[PDB]
């Protein structure tokens, strides 16, 4: 697989992603890939079915979510090890107010290049943790 | 520049990073190079002299200070741009007691490779804020 092979796959998980369903955020993904967070206070290891139930439990908050690699000047790729790197914006509306942020995504495709075989995600942890305090906050 | 060229500078900015001088810290790069501090909650982009003048501020808290590739075989790397990307183990001795942490760094290097021309670092927010909460209880 080319340099644009890999890159295309990736900005393909970031389109299906952007659609925001179960359906949608696996359609990229060999069955057997795991979804790795960084950092140790946020650390966590997703295959496929839990993306889905954890992606049905975000909609319970998140009415609208969209992420988009900010400058693809920026991206990173790897021939050797199929590995492309973006950073992102992710933008979106929840039920505790505008979720903004940005983080990094480091995929490694399969072998012929046309699916994400592994996800790492570096979030903003702490801008995590301050939007779990307003989820922690809730009342009626 | 080789493969093998671009992550042995970054190995080297590595090494002297661990010796972590003011000094040290600047010598594998060039002279207008830039570091940028990823994600939102703590954004910062600085020169040589920032930075120089940023480690000497750290040296007041970090009594030692060791940053280490956690896998070789993890390591990207992007001859096209000259990028290499370390997913790395920080571990430091501090007047509050241990830092453990764990953080990205993006390396560019110069054309011929044997220095670092930019610098992106990412990383657990939320440990900042925390070890920054640890500070605020010095009380003798
Ligand atoms: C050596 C450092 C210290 C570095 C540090 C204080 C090291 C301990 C950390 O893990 C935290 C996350 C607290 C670090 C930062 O806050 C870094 O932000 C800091 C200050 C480094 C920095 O920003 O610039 C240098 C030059 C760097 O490594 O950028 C390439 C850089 O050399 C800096 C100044
Ligand atoms: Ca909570
Ligand atoms: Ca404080």
């Amino acid at each position: 697989p080319t340099r644009e092979d890999l890159v295309a796959t990736a900005k393909l998980f970031i389109a299906k992603y952007n659609e925001f369903t179960p359906e949608s955020i696996i359609s990229v993904r060999t069955p057997n890939s795991v979804s790795h967070r960084l950092f140790p206070t946020r650390n966590a290891t997703r295959n496929i079915g839990e993306s889905m139930e954890a992606c049905a439990n975000a909609k319970e908050v998140f009415k609208s979510l969209t992420v988009s690699v900010i400058d693809d000047n920026d991206t990173i790729v790897d021939e050797r090890t199929r590995k492309v790197v973006f950073y992102l914006a992710s933008r979106g509306d929840t039920i505790v107010g505008e979720w903004k942020s940005e983080c990094i995504f480091i995929f490694q495709m399969s072998e012929d290049g046309k699916l994400v075989d592994r996800i790492w995600a570096g979030f903003d942890t702490a801008y995590m943790d301050e939007f779990e305090s307003r989820l922690d906050g809730i009342t009626f």
